[PDB]
């Protein structure tokens, strides 16, 4: 039955607008295949369009906002885009129609509306760009009756091993098409939809904007050659109308010009399915998808007081839709340094200078290709897989569609090397690379990242103990199926656990350090003088200088998180030898936390180092780091240490701000210093962990029940209101929140773990 559910899942998920790096575009979950993309831009002059055209996502003064109003990757969704610069409000509706053997059919309506500021008679160029990769695949534009282009629908007929036979239609659509009285119309027509069919080497098909501009440039060149000049020039919008040249090729550019508002439809008809998809089909399925989304949202995300209000509901559906709507499929080579230089061992004082020199040998090389299906932090800034980010992303998604979450987990785990490493940032393919400066591309196999995907597995396990609707929860409704998934995955989790122990180990035995166990101690590789990028908390203060004797409490706590999970799952698979080993490790980490990381003087957990005189020193910077054993659920609900931590959490003069917990205490000497990335701001992911854990204490008999309840109540409210106030005033979810003013700061469109706010509002952990 497992293989059955798997086949149906493949078929359900194959098609999507899985190109979140651009405003609107589709591709299937197949590395080399058919992809589409939307471009648009006002044209007012002879030079302006190169500046106005839109394709890849950004955020600047010219763009008010954009995002998904509803989305499910199984059904589709609606996207809004508010473009100030081009004076346009765009809707993109995408929907999926199951049937056939090839992942079904889809359709999209593109609707544009001039806003109040735009000239009523603005000319807008719209382009739909289609490419196909494959050695055996074909795609052809059916030519038009008319002389110079199309009065009606453009039909592309194609075939591939992947997709079977298919037909992609770009409808005539509604809207005023400008007509030119110029002489040039004798040769190029007065104005109409036009198509160019081109062929380039597969590996450059993705560069739609440059491909396009080279054609525009060739049209203009042709004008100048044929004596169209400034003595009497054609209208701008006609200079940038391509000559019609439909045919076969691996690239097809469809171009329309509108005056005022417009709409058109894109219809993809899988031949192996029923009759072809119609515009009538599109509207019906859109209505249907919205109804289904409505119904699911209110079961899964039942917002509890005081967020029962309709304004909170809209906020929730926006945050949730943007998170899940950011799901991408990515395909290509990664850049990895596979030298395993000895300098990366960081066993020396000054190790950071050694490792810089090893990196300057530039031994890195492309490898793969790999594929990844994942959600992302940020469409405009970070449209790619980040390992510990995904652990947070998949918590709300799991609620919505557990089967979808497990697919993404599976996708991540299939990237793991034989050693147990997964690169923390997955930049797959040249397209992906185009958004990342060269300095930041290379991944290193000694760099770790918090194992947050373990949290999502933890939720899966609890749910397991305790057609699209059927498929979304198939893996928990069918315990046979759930266990098979775990059986297959379990080895990989174990591998990763061992990888952590081998590569991220700290040094107990080489110093004057007594502790309960001689095994358990951890040090993040990769730190520089001011940074520990691999821990996830970029610039959180750490022992100065970095030192091979350092021990990091956050890292050890992450290991704790992993062992607990391995016990849960290994129990369920009857891996008895395995569970007993885990149990010794849990026991040891519990003691070692206290023996090496607990500070009695300061009353919290701390990182450690080694003295100028070779002795173990605690280094305390009160902040998120300090509470890690708590945030990870390793402290017994009755512990005196827990109490001391709750004092810190609640203390206004330390971590507690009106707007959530500060990353670092106001009392710390490094508060609001340097880049201030994690040296004061409020971050929703860590606040989420605090909230979930406080609620855990509040719902059990114990000494801290009442205290925890008070803190849970206020923190939940403070975080939700902060994210919401900002969302109201700005339209955006932000990366982090200022603890003095409550304003969102750093990057916009962070959906992104900011979206956990949906889970916070709905409660019942
Ligand atoms: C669109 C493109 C953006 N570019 C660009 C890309 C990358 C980087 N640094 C790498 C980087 C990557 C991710 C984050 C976010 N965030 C940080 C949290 O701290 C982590 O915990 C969390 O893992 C993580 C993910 O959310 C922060 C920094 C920089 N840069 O630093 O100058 C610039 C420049 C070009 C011009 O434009």
């Amino acid at each position: 039955l497992h293989s059955e559910i798997g086949r149906l899942n493949n078929q359900s998920l194959l098609w999507g607008p899985y190109r979140p790096n651009i405003y609107f575009g589709t591709r299937p979950r197949i590395g080399k295949s058919l992809m589409t993309g939307l471009m648009w831009g006002k044209i007012e002059s002879y030079t302006d369009f190169q500046h106005t055209v839109r394709y890849t996502c950004e955020q600047n003064e010219g763009m008010k906002g954009y995002g998904w109003d509803e989305y499910d990757p199984r059904r589709g969704g609606i996207q809004s885009i508010h473009d100030i610069q081009n004076g346009l409000d765009i809707t993109t509706s995408f929907v999926k129609i199951p049937g056939g053997a090839h992942g079904g059919s889809w359709a999209a309506r593109i609707k544009g509306t001039l806003n109040d500021d735009a000239p009523k008679d603005q000319k807008t160029i719209v382009v739909f760009y289609v490419s196909q990769e494959g050695e055996n695949s074909e795609l052809e534009a059916v030519p038009s009756e008319n002389e110079f282009g199309y009065e009606g629908d453009v039909i592309l007929k194609g075939r591939s091993e992947a997709l079977g036979n298919y037909k992609l239609v770009v409808t005539k659509g509604k809207g005023v098409i400008p007509q030119s009285d110029h002489d040039l119309s004798r040769l190029r027509g007065p104005g109409q939809t036009v198509v160019q069919s081109l062929t380039y080497p597969d590996e450059v098909l993705w560069q739609a904007k440059p491909i396009l501009f080279q054609q525009l440039k060739a049209g203009i060149d042709w004008l100048v050659e044929n004596k169209y000049d400034v003595a009497d020039p054609p209208p701008p919008w006609q200079v940038y109308l391509l000559a019609n040249k439909p045919g076969s090729g691996n690239v097809h550019i469809v171009q329309k010009v509108f005056e005022g508002d417009f709409e058109f439809d894109i219809l993809f008809s899988s031949e192996s399915a029923g009759k072809e998809v119609t515009s009538k089909d599109l509207e019906r399925e859109v209505k249907q998808a919205t109804e289904v989304f409505g119904e699911r949202f209110a079961r899964v995300f039942d917002l509890k007081a005081p967020f029962q209000g309709d304004n909170y509901k809209k906020f929730g559906k926006s945050m949730f839709s943007n998170l899940i709507g950011g799901i991408g499929y990515f395909y290509g080579h990664s850049l990895v340094d596979r030298s395993y230089a000895p300098e990366y061992d960081e066993e020396n004082e000054g190790f950071w200078e050694d490792a810089a020199e090893a990196r300057a040998r530039h031994q890195e090389a492309l490898e793969g290709p790999y594929e990844l299906f994942t959600s992302i932090p940020s469409r405009p800034f970070f449209p790619r897989g980040f390992l510990w980010d995904e652990g947070f992303h998949l918590l709300p998604i799991a609620d919505w569609d557990i089967d979808l979450a497990l697919e993404i987990i599976k996708s991540w785990y299939n990237l793991m090397d034989e050693d147990g490493w997964i690169a923390r940032e997955q930049i797959l393919g040249a397209e992906a690379r185009s958004k990342v400066p060269k300095e930041f591309q290379t991944q290193y196999p000694h760099y770790a990242n918090p194992p947050t995907l373990f949290l999502v597995l933890d939720n899966f396990v609890e749910r397991l103990r305790k057609l699209d609707e059927t498929l979304s929860t198939a893996s928990v409704d069918n315990p046979e199926v759930g266990l098979e998934y775990l059986r297959r995955l379990y080895p990989l989790l174990r591998r990763q656990f061992d990888w952590f122990r081998k590569t991220q180990a700290g040094d107990i035995k080489s110093y004057d350090r007594e502790a309960y166990s001689t095994k358990e101690a951890y040090r993040w590789r990769g730190r520089t003088v001011s940074h520990c990028l691999t821990s996830g908390l970029d610039d959180y203060p750490r022992p100065q200088p970095p030192h091979p004797g350092e021990l990091h409490v956050d890292l050890m706590s992450w290991v704790g998180v992993m062992v607990k999970s391995l016990i849960s799952i290994g129990s369920l698979l009857g891996a008895t030898e395995d569970v007993e080993f885990y149990t010794k490790v849990l026991d040891a980490i519990e003691h070692n936390l206290d023996d090496l990381h607990w500070s009695e003087k300061e009353g919290c957990y701390c990182d450690a180092t080694i003295d100028e005189f070779e002795e173990h020193k605690l280094v305390c910077h009160k902040g998120y780091i300090s509470l890690f054993p708590f945030l990870t659920g390793l402290l017994k609900p009755d512990s005196p240490k827990l109490g001391k931590l709750l004092a810190l959490i609640g203390d206004e003069s330390e971590l507690w701000s009106p707007y959530g917990l500060r990353s670092l205490s106001k009392k710390d000497e490094f508060y609001g210093t340097a880049e201030n990335y994690w040296r004061s701001p409020v971050w929703i992911n860590i606040n989420y962990l605090a909230i979930v854990q406080l609620y855990n204490i509040a719902t059990q008999d114990g000494p801290y029940k009442e205290t925890a309840r008070d803190l849970y109540t206020r923190l939940r409210k403070n975080i939700v209101e902060t994210v919401y106030r900002n969302w109201e005033e700005t339209g955006f979810a932000w990366e982090q929140y200022n603890p003095e003013t409550g304003k969102g700061q750093r990057t916009q469109h962070f959906t992104g773990w900011t979206s956990l706010v949906v889970k916070i509002m709905s409660g019942h952990h």
